[PDB]
């Protein structure tokens, strides 16, 4: 089983559900080989009912498309309806927030407050908006007309691009023409450029999808700075992860999804239930993460993280997962149907996001506890059927330190510098104790044995000392593998990455190291990375694309990977993505993308299947950036 | 080449091109030949990084998606994604012209102006703003900040839905949740909910579906208000239409797209530039139009169509087309290459609509004027390298009537009763003179032999008595074909018809009838269509689902066309689709876009390839209409 995931209690459950007739992700992905390779390369185009058309990647006809559509017009296409999808999942998460919080500060669900006052206010601040002399409630509801407003084309761009990027960078995107109108707007101009008979150069496309990829960004921090504003901002926590955080003996009860509007909902109400579910004969309720939700709730309340991405159906596989609560986003819908076999009550939350089979509870931010109380009691009901019943719950976790917002991560710096609290970090990137940051985020994908590639990588670029942040499955990826415990850190970590781990931790009251991998949070919290890299090249003095700092999408699935991918080479970075994505049927969109997009925003892809050899590329790309800064490397 | 095209210009064109050595649409279809039959029954899904993933129709594995998508989701999700898209292509369109009317107004523009005060103020009173007192320029402000409120959510829904159907029809739409909230918010919603790991329901997915479709409904009724606020409402003009109407000895300049806001300032400036173009050699400037943005300068002011859709390329074949302006939509992009072998200035003026080869020039409402002369230069430089080669114009062309607006229609009805204008026609429905009313919209499709289904199912209906009017490049088909001449109403209506259209025109001092098929104008000008009927079910106190009116799409194309079916469907149309939509591969959604959505609009899709079967069923659902009434049949 160790070729379909490198995670042993997902090996375990893998033997159950064989044992027991369960279809699994990976035996889906197996009857589906061979796969096509026309969609795999790109060279496949639907967009009209003339098609399908598909172009041969070598030899005879087919050489394109039907309507005189071009290779690299169809690879561009493709590519950008993926970016605008992804936009569209993180600012679908940011506008249902800012319609909470608008809701909230009106009266009008008693559920929702002003959590991070000062978040609210910082925010104000760096939105223009007056805080002098204004009631709380006055300023949130100015700062959710702003977020709601950036959605439509106005008097001024999206300013959750414009304010969060150093004015070098907003200059830079906007001599390319590349900063968004409008969310919504930037989403529906991808959908008509790229429908038959419209935009057809792939350099154009491209750019379009580039400005369309910084809608996406301005989502995922719109969502970010008012999930913080709701819930908390992020400090330091300590929590477990994998299917071992199940106790046979309590209410298992996940939260799985990305937006936790009701999900941080539920871990309170669970906690009001205790009594109830002892009545059950349960010792209570255990809330346990899948997926980003997950993330939400681990970062700000320390619930324990059960299991992420392609492997969140082995949960159900151990019989005792009594409830699933989903909203929406990279859920397999197979979950309903494994549901008839292993007892799970699963139950969708979001209008849009529906599932045939599973059970839906209409959530509403006005009866937000009402509703989380009739799910934790379907909970319990399901608690009861299995009562009696032996369950396969893999004794297998990790420890998990986490919480490291941008916020959490200044806070612990300026124990060795009060006044410069990114001082101490430059020191050590300009000493070479630490080589240089990757962002690790994204997906895992059933054509990547689960984790490889994210721990392979990784392990290469700890030991070279470079400082590694991690969201959404990346970060959980790395947890279940342990490299979010500090006891790990002599392990890992090379010398002097080690050395200011040891530093920053001890300095912070700990008596040992901050952990060798830093969790920033769920998708969305990539803004959380944005914002520290921002910052430091505001303190240095010099634009994104000199910094040494990359990303790595090593197992990417969703189009929302695509979406981060592609803002991240357009702030400045060089990107790595470890499957292929749907653009090898054409050289020139590849080369735009690997190659002459260095020359438009200093960022690029850096496509590599083999994780060995992105790691060897991931830090070839860091040291030239130090090169470039005379650093030594 | 009768296989090929029924057009007698196009089939001369075809043989041409075959002996030059230069590829056509119907070339490059053969060599697809054939086609990816996962695609072609909608059961291939490429919205992850995990695929593609197909299922087969029948069979063995593979039977489900990787994720678990079933095939009723994932055709669900395809249908859902091109509805979004024809959203965005109808109201990217309406954007534009209202962006265009705000800088009129505002003294930003001063080559556009309200030309239609009338209509302005209809707008005005039927949106609620207020007229009493006010300035032309400050209702039209009013008027455009509307249009644009409408592509985000606010505290009223999208207005260009529930403004402009019956409030009865509205409540039936409500109660489903199918009223839009804002256009550019549905369409993005869409693009999430059809994201992998979201919705997984077909029937909450198709709900979503007719939701988006009401969107492009509202953008196309936008788009239509906003042209002719800007450019004048259509009253009747006469014209020709095919190939022969370009001229040898003149510069022929083909304006070609679907937002004519360019090309109705090329028809004037054109006309200012007679002298300059004499000067060259030529006669004058010969302005034609291809496809809708010919349909839009043939309305207001008689512009010849030169041809349409699937044989555009044919009038550059001919070696006369000096220049061929283009802004978005429905342009083959093949046009780029076969400028040069043909001598045609291909010239893009959008800039999200660029061709790799093509002439650029930057349109903008500041500088129309000025771009027209650069635009109108090149043509005629163009016009001065080909004096002295022959020409191939085919000498075939039709005579066309059209011009028919909503406003037209009306004032036409009203010379038989002044006062209650739409009590004659609904007299001749009630009496079977009208058996009932067919609107041909959409696209050719190089599947079918082009025009072959509009013609063959129109010419059944007319024979039985049927209203026929059309839009687009259905009334592009028609007119090519002589049913837009009043001289062949004789050969081609059922006596009651003729004796109605012989009563109307000898009222409006033609003697003569109006011809066999009214042209209601452009894609989005289906929207006048949406105005007659509403007004006809407001006259007879019933709602759309009760009257004896069909649309057929009869050689749909463009995902336009799947969103202008849907949207038929949801307002209460039976709906005819001649070409096969991605929806066989599943019986559950099948059954559900032709049967059950019957229960929730009141219309239904009828999907049938052959053009004689069709007619019949398109009489049928005309007859059972006819009979909840209690007319005869
Ligand atoms: S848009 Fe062009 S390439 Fe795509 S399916 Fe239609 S004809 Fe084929
Ligand atoms: S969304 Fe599901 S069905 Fe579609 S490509 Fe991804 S795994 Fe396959
Ligand atoms: S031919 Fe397989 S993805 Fe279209
Ligand atoms: S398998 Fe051919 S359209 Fe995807």
């Amino acid at each position: 089983q160790n070729l379909k995931s490198t995670d042993r209690a997902v090996q375990q459950m893998l033997d159950k559900a064989k044992r027991e007739g369960i279809q699994t992700v990976w035996d889906r992905y197996e009857a589906m080989k061979p796969q096509c390779g026309f969609g795999e390369t790109g060279l496949c185009c639907r967009h009209c009912l003339q098609g399908p058309c598909r172009i041969n990647p070598f030899g005879d006809e087919p050489k394109v498309g039907i309507c005189g559509a071009t290779a690299e017009v169809i690879v561009a296409r493709g590519l950008d309806r993926s970016i605008a999808a992804g936009a569209a999942g993180h600012s679908g998460h940011a506008k249902h927030l800012a319609h909470t919080l608008k809701k909230a500060v009106q009266g009008k669900a008693a559920s929702y407050m002003i959590k991070d006052r000062t978040k609210l206010h910082s925010i104000a601040k760096r939105l223009g908006i007056p805080t002098e002399g204004q009631k709380d409630e006055d300023i949130a509801l100015e700062v959710a007309k702003a977020a709601l407003a950036d959605f439509h084309e106005k008097d001024t761009p999206v300013l959750w691009v414009t304010t969060v990027l150093p004015p070098s960078r907003v200059k830079v995107l906007s001599a390319h023409g590349l900063i968004p109108a409008g969310i919504d707007h930037e989403i529906a101009e991808i959908m008509h450029r790229t429908s038959m008979g419209c935009d057809a150069d792939a350099q154009n496309l491209l750019l379009g999808g580039l400005r369309c990829s910084l809608a996406d960004l301005a989502g995922c921090y719109m969502g970010t700075d008012l999930a913080d504003i709701l819930f908390g901002t992020p400090a330091p926590v300590v929590t477990e992860s994998n299917l071992g955080v199940l106790k046979a003996d309590a209410v298992n009860v996940a939260v799985h999804g990305h937006n936790p509007v009701l999900s941080d909902i539920i871990v309170s109400v669970s906690k009001e239930m205790e009594n109830e579910a002892r009545a059950a004969g349960a010792t209570g309720i255990n809330v346990v993460g899948i997926c980003c939700t997950g993330n939400e709730v681990l970062m700000r309340h320390g619930i324990p993280a059960c299991t992420h991405s392609v492997s969140q159906e082995m949960a159900m596989i151990t019989g005792a997962l009594d409830a699933m609560i989903l909203d929406y986003q990279c859920i397999q819908p197979s979950v309903a149907t494994i549901a008839e076999c292993t007892g799970t009550t699963v139950i969708t939350t979001m209008e849009m996001s529906k599932i045939t089979g599973a059970t839906h509870v209409n959530f509403a931010e006005e009866a937000a506890v009402e509703n989380a109380k009739q799910i934790l009691r379907l909970a319990i009901d399901t608690f009861k059927r299995r009562k009696g019943k032996p369950v396969e719950i893999p004794n297998i976790k990790t420890k998990v330190v986490a919480g490291f917002s941008t916020e959490a991560i200044i806070n612990a710096l300026s124990k060795l510098n009060a006044n410069d609290p990114l001082k101490p970090l430059i020191d050590n990137v300009v000493n070479g104790n630490i080589r240089g940051v990757c962002l690790f985020a994204g997906c895992n994908n059933v054509k990547v044995p689960q984790d490889q590639n994210f721990t392979t990588i990784a392990r290469k670029l700890l030991k070279q000392n470079v400082l590694v942040v991690a969201t959404g499955c990346g970060a959980g990826a790395l947890m279940r593998h342990g490299f979010m415990d500090p006891a790990n850190v002599d392990e890992l970590c090379g010398d002097g990455l080690k050395a200011v781990l040891t530093a920053i931790g001890e300095a912070n009251g700990l008596g040992g190291p901050l952990p060798p991998v830093l969790h920033m949070g769920s998708c969305v919290d990539n803004s959380r990375a944005v914002a520290l890299v921002a910052a430091l090249a505001n303190r240095l003095g010099v634009d994104l694309d000199r910094l040494p700092v990359v990303a790595s999408a090593a197992e990417a699935m969703h189009e929302k990977a695509v979406a981060i991918g592609t803002w991240a080479v357009t702030i400045g970075l060089p990107t790595h993505i470890g499957v292929l994505p749907p653009i090898t049927g054409s050289l020139p969109v590849t080369q735009i993308l690997t190659s002459s997009v260095k020359d438009i925003t200093g960022g690029y892809f850096i496509v590599e299947l083999d994780p060995e050899t992105a790691a060897d590329k991931l830090l070839a790309a860091i040291n030239e950036r130090r090169a470039g800064l005379g650093l030594p490397w």
